[PDB]
């Protein structure tokens, strides 16, 4: 009985962990978009600096 | 990420620098015209000097 419980818990635990990776990837997409927007802002600031 | 930022900044920086050269050339055209006007004035002064 103990082994069955562990096996169930491990698989389910494994099944939830994939979800954590998915959440990280989702955050990364948004973060990547933010970074892209930021790169443009820095370039614009450099252009803006000239007298 | 750092390299991308530098590359963006360098290109944009390079793009603004050409503009500096353009401004120098524009000033030089005006300056050249002023110099041409001045050359005539000096010659006129020399002509004017005679008794």
């Amino acid at each position: 009985n103990r082994f069955t419980a562990n096996i169930k818990g491990l698989t389910q635990a494994s099944r939830n962990a994939n979800d954590g990776i998915s959440i990280a990837q989702t955050t990364e997409g948004a973060l990547n978009e933010i970074n892209n927007n930021l790169q443009r802002v820095r370039e614009l600031a450099v252009q803006s600096a000239n007298s």
